[PDB]
């Protein structure tokens, strides 16, 4: 199933990492990709923003449409196990970097000392190119999959090994 263009339109480059824009004012990213200290987000002052972030996810809502090309999709608190999600990682130069994983189970985590609340899963190397989600720059990448004729989103990438093979990310309670 891959991922449409208008899909990978809404990822967008964000602090240290990257975030998703589920509908025309909500946007969602990993908390520790967020700049701090900062009196706006995407030119909006933060009174015109409602946040909700929890376990290493963030939810941005903008009062204001910000991104009125897109329609509003479904975001859910991770996926049911045994799911195969896309994480939706775009490298600066544009190039997108699909990534197949098998998802497993939904749980509270301890990493590097923060609380990741989060679903755990595994590199497919069969479905995924030798040679992605270990690099600083790909936290907040979306984890999506298609229900029917349409994409769910259901956390945002937050932790993987060193090797890559096992990933988590941050979900929405
Ligand atoms: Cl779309």
């Amino acid at each position: 199933h891959h991922a449409p263009p208008t899909l990978w339109s809404r990822v967008t480059k964000f602090g240290s990492g990257w975030g998703f824009w589920v509908s025309p004012t909500v946007f969602i990213t990993t908390t520790h990709v967020v700049p701090t200290g900062v009196k706006e987000f995407f030119g909006e002052p933060l009174s015109s923003i409602a946040i909700h972030q929890a376990g290493e996810f963030t939810q941005f809502r903008f009062s204001k449409k910000m991104r009125p090309d897109l329609t509003g999709m479904v975001l859910e608190e991770g996926c049911p196990e045994g799911t195969v999600c896309s994480v939706l990682i775009k490298r600066d130069s544009g190039e997108l970097l699909p990534l197949a994983v098998r998802m497993g189970a939904i749980a509270s985590m301890r990493i590097q000392g923060r609380l990741v609340h989060g679903q755990s899963g595994m590199l497919l190397t069969g479905a995924n190119a030798k040679g992605l989600g270990t690099i600083p720059g790909d936290c907040g990448a979306p984890y999506v999959h298609k229900r029917g004729n349409d994409w769910v989103v259901c956390g945002v990438h937050a932790a993987a090994t060193k090797s890559g093979n096992t990933v988590v990310c941050a979900v929405q309670a």
